[PDB]
């Protein structure tokens, strides 16, 4: 049973890209479940616009999870997508907010995205010497992830300055 | 802050339907992640047909999770969809198979579906005296869930008799 | 070769639902062939409207036959759909009208539908204690079957009263 | 002119289902006109999201009115849909709000829906012994009606508790 | 609270166009309900063609009601669309026909359209000096309204001459 | 200026196919104008069904005219499609019926089609030795032309026998 | 057999609009046949772009002919669309060009359009006192007719000045 | 190089319509750029609904600019659409707001629309004696422009009265 | 391993049709590659129209290659589609033109088509006694192939006569 | 009011990418207006093909302007899109050609594109050390921009050599 | 005849990218013909799934060939796509398998893909210093090419290990 991988790629690197994506795979799965969670637990006068704004993102992220997963399998390894594998690779805490105003959930998500976008950014740099294709993959995602954050922030942005519920990891904005 | 619910429904029952669906909500979320997991980890000569056969089901189940969740929220409670809430309400073990033949994964899934279809069946009967609408909801699902199992089984069915990897909870069919 | 069935269903009932649907399966197959038959053998000034009115129904019924059939297979049994199995389970006489006015064919069909709708109605009641899902299945059909009859009747309806070619099993309306 | 009805249904029950739906028919017609009325008479910063949120519902309800009406006609009776028949069967008061904030109109609608959902709920129970199909019909509606209310409420919901403009029949919430 | 209106329009005229449309708004609402009413209460050999011919018109008119209504709101006033406002602005009698032949209902509708088309024609002339845009609006409608009448008439037209159930306000044609 | 034609075709035959199609081209142009003419000048209780039944045919024939025309041009000659060229190649009389019942117009058209279908049939046989492709072209048309006639006839067909307004060239059926 | 017309229109004017449109009806029919004629008889290096540019126009004009025709019928009269009625109402000469360069045909068409656009312009002014709706109808057309001419001219336009094959009724431009 | 224009239009008027539209052309171009500008520079809790509400308008206006431009070219003149031609024909000041709340931008836009709708209104009246078609063109636009303003205003409208940031040219509403 | 073929066809003929199509298969493959080649290597003022005109043809031919190939396989033999099999069955020279004016490439293609259309024409006649279905297949193609040539020629056609770069196998037209 | 930016990006670089894109934003806006300008001011025998060839590009560029703009906003800054901001950031001269042959406008555009493609190329290199995502963004554009230029050039290309109106900044090609 | 190229690219590099792509162009053309070849020559129980799995890939590759080709032309050179140019640039042997099991063909293709993916990988690295855009182009392809291989391999993969018909260039797997 000769283990395989992409033509012109060292098993060393293959396993290196494989591990990076697998961590990414779980970030996404956690995220499209979370996103969906805040989708149902939002309340406020601007309920509908944010309620609907989230769905396309959930759809988009689910695809990313799928893209990234099959890339691992193409790399030669086996992708892990059961609830356990998520909690396992997961390095942060399970989304804590529940029924609550849009303003709250948004502020919470903003932070969540800070986590995702910062790690992806890193993986892109790391991947550069490992596999340009897998790097291209994440670059594509990054742009869409970063754009969605701005939609969230723009909702919290200050009159002409910026963000409310300012840099306070894990809540901190009743204003 | 007066708690609400459906017009013509006793808070007693509301909370009763709410709890039933919340358990259902997690079964689905676990299932559409699992389904997706076996989607990427299948191998064999009949790889493509099963690879693709699974996707519509994943799409369908994700919707069910969504339907059921908003029903809870309409009931007055708050739906839980983060990875933790899954493992919490979850009463069985995280899908165990990984890269492996279609035949294996199918046999594994069959069993998984046995779990889901049997609990839904129960909830339907229970719900009958609680809320006909929520019961109708699950009835709809049940039919599609039951139908998908048959697709899986039909792949394991015997010449003219029935199922291979016969009633052996957690694997037991190298034939 | 261990025979299978739906999780949480007694082989006793499974075979009971199975038989009911199989009789239904043949009623449909007979019906979408008949419907199609009258579709080609109609004449009159209102030819086109009835000619086209029938097609959607033929399409709809064919699907019902398909739904019901796979339900049997999901139940564990084997569905029968060859011309013989039809004549076998069939308990009435093969549509007798041929080239003839819309008014005639409609009156003939009305009666045919009386047969189908009355038996389905029965099976629904019977199924109630056997399998709620299979019952739901037929309920869905029933509504569409009953609605189509009204389209047919509305064509025979009296000025403000009702039906022409009044209750006369097997023709009886040259008016 | 022999009066007709559904095969396997007692004229007694037919006329019983017929009357129930006819009352339902007018509730809908009143509702999709009202819904449309508040659609044009809304103002506020969250104008657009609610403006558009209402349309699908108006479209959906209009269909329900249509479904229910043809069911009556299939039952053998004659459906009434002119403005007079509405006011006649109508048992409550004509929507009273006019140009006004979303928050107001929503609170007003919430109450309106309380009326509709409570009566439909009743008719479902009543219909159970009369005609399962007609009951299935309304069950379907109910779920969509109940879901739309939640969209409205979610806009009035409290931080983590519930509804503003709390239980005050006919206005009572400037907060 | 400074009342507004269209740039370059005298509040005098604004309120003048506003009133004209509001009367139009109710004519439409009455009409798309009526149209729908005759849609369900038709019988005859040519049932289906007329049954279906009506729907597009109902859809079209509902839109007109919507167009006209938002024009009022754009004018600065508040549009009225509840069942009461209809009966209020309404100057004629609630459609009187019920279950009955196509020929009858058509003849009845013809007359109804005579009412609508004659008043719209008038409003167009009146509006000419008030607001060309609002006039353009109704002109558009008029053409479609007038065209639909011809479909109705063409059904009643004489061999090569014209209309049956000739000029007899409120029925008068058993031929 | 070397005249061209299809590779492997004798200029003798080319000009022979060319002439046949050019006569066909005018038959079509005359026909899709006529068809359209009777489309606007029909009256009766079954007005709508026949009104609409004609349009697809007009669309279809217009295409045939287009197909046939470019075939001529591909043959090397120049197709003629102005009103004059029609009257020129035309060998029969300009459709004579005007505003009149469906029954009349249909009977008139039936005859018109008898003309078209009989000449096309001939051209097919003639073309067989000239150019199989051009023959295939007309065969295709023929089937659709012949089918449309049956729609027309089926409207005039006798109880179980056949056609009314029986073989009477240029009218002859007030029954 | 009481002759009919549009509600609120004097038979005097009806017959006046009727005649104007009937002349228009033939102009269109002549035009969409002609347009089609030049569509097949064009040659040159820019063959394809003009070949295809013409089709949408033919489709558009055919519709105009249809619109205008049913307007006549709605007016109470009977529209004439057979090849004879064309030549009859026709006041100019049958398109004379045959196989020939785009440049030629375009120049020829330009002139043809000059005829159509100038007469329509007139009818619009005339109609103003007769029927605003029928006037609106032609105004709509005019814009599309005028726009298509510009496409044709733009092909003949001078470096920065204007039109080639300058004002020379019936050919006159080998340059 | 003989200058051209629309058949039946005096070069005097042509150049008159031409100039009017050219000013309109620049108003639009300025507007769909501005609209787009505020589309990106909005912030607030109701960010998404207004963010998206603007796009259809930008798309619509861009088309208007296109329609109007080709009308000029059809008139015989040459349309100007480069950034310079805008600033040139432009008679007001370049949109001044930048990153800022929806409420602000809306109030700013309202005023902008007041400018556009008032000038278009004028041009319509002026054009009436010049070219009915070009007048029809702008009438069409006007209705859509006026309607969009109402969407903007409805967001600023008072409880039951009207507009906030009341008549204060160039800002004046922190409330 | 019993060799198969179409029911009711002599292995003698099967192998005869098989060989004919296989030669056709390579002609197509060569052609849709060539067509594509000239698609990229065209230059001139009429570049775009011809650039795009070619694509549909490439798409169409590729399908023909596919149709024809599976027909061989259905015949019992094995279709050959690798670059070698092309050059093998190929009896002419590899397209020689490269970057060059439309006029050139067209003239070159014209000749290429002369080759294809003449051989197909032959195969049709030959096939007539072998297999009517396979003959029908090629007849269909032929018509589309012949039509495309005319598009090419029409670009080279003379003022009113015909083709430029007249009958000069392998170039010969700088005019 | 804490200023924000992308997670894992130094405010130093953010403002650096921001400025680069803002210059790009104006290049695009200038370009899709210009492109549109030449779209209306083209004349010649190949008018239509180039007229239409331009539209997709205008649509594409407008999107790029939108993409790039929201990227700035996501970066933390504020995008500028009013006519003034264009002229401001603009470093070249406003498109100078007006009504004129395709050949001219194309040659003019070619040069315009030389400007855009050369600056984008630069920004890509510069961005490489600043933000890979924003670099990816422009790379995507570049390919489409570069491809469109080739369409333009291919129209000016020499027999087998290259470009006409050879390297002559600001016109220089009457040939 | 001044030779051209992309703005901001040295003719040195242009010709360097040009040559790389031209080799790529032929690899693709060879591949989408081959792919298609194995598409028709497959047999087995899993025939259909692989039969259909291949088509999307053939469609995708054909596009790549098209993309890459126009990139060359945009670079200034001339793309070569005739069967000869393929065999010329081709450095390996023409696909050797013919009618044969899926398992065989897949194993054969796997190897073919090893060739393509390894060379593309190389060209990407090489191109990095030549033209980032052309590099981006191939990166995109690579990902899709690599993904398709995995579909092929997954069919040959071992129970939990990997690939059958293990590393044996040119067949070697009857197991
Ligand atoms: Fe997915
Ligand atoms: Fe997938
Ligand atoms: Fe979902
Ligand atoms: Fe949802
Ligand atoms: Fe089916
Ligand atoms: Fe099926
Ligand atoms: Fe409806
Ligand atoms: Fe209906
Ligand atoms: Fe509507
Ligand atoms: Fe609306
Ligand atoms: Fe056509
Ligand atoms: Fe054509
Ligand atoms: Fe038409
Ligand atoms: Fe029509
Ligand atoms: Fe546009
Ligand atoms: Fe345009
Ligand atoms: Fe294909
Ligand atoms: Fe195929
Ligand atoms: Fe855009
Ligand atoms: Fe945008
Ligand atoms: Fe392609
Ligand atoms: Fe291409």
């Amino acid at each position: 049973m000769t283990s395989f991988t992409i033509p012109g790629l060292s098993d060393k690197k293959a396993s290196d890209v494989a591990d990076l994506l697998q961590k990414q795979l779980s970030t996404y799965n956690d995220l499209h479940l979370t996103l969906k969670h805040v989708h149902w637990n939002v309340v406020g006068p601007n309920f509908i616009g944010v309620h609907e704004m989230i769905d396309p993102q959930v759809e988009l992220v689910r695809g990313y999870a799928d893209e990234v997963a099959e890339r691992i399998a193409t790399l030669g390894k086996s992708p892990k997508g059961t609830p356990g594998a998520i909690i396992k690779d997961r390095t942060w805490d399970d989304y804590s907010v529940e029924r609550d105003t849009v303003q709250a959930h948004l502020a919470a998500l903003d932070l969540v995205y800070n986590g995702v976008i910062e790690d992806t950014r890193k993986s892109i740099e790391k991947l550069e010497d490992l596999d340009l294709v897998s790097q291209d993959l994440l670059i594509a995602h990054a742009g869409e992830l970063e754009k969605f954050q701005w939609f969230v922030r723009a909702h919290l942005e200050s009159a002409g300055g910026q963000l409310t519920h300012e840099g306070q990891s894990t809540e901190k904005g009743a204003a």
